[PDB]
């Protein structure tokens, strides 16, 4: 339902509306779309999006996912309760 330009870091919906993701939102999108079905824990996402020296709340991951899903409601992201997220 989306055209994802990984060079321009832009997303276009099926009608050609531009969807502007932040850099972390785009990184998260790439984790999902190239690994469909894979269960990502919150820590897994943190290490790949925030890096190796972040020790704060994992609720930043939940926030990032919600922002991505509000910007891209047709994405088949699913919450894995108590664990993390996957995209089908």
């Amino acid at each position: 339902s989306y055209r994802v330009a990984e060079d321009a870091r832009e997303v276009y919906d099926e009608n050609g509306n531009i969807i502007n993701l932040t850099s972390k939102e785009f990184d998260l999108l790439l984790l999902f779309i190239h690994h469909k079905g894979h269960p990502y824990s919150r820590e897994d996402i943190l290490l790949k999006v925030w890096g190796h020296d972040y020790f704060g709340t994992d609720r930043v991951v939940d926030d990032l996912v919600r922002r991505l899903r509000r910007k891209m409601p047709e994405l088949k992201v699913e919450t894995i309760y108590g664990f993390g997220y996957r995209m089908m």
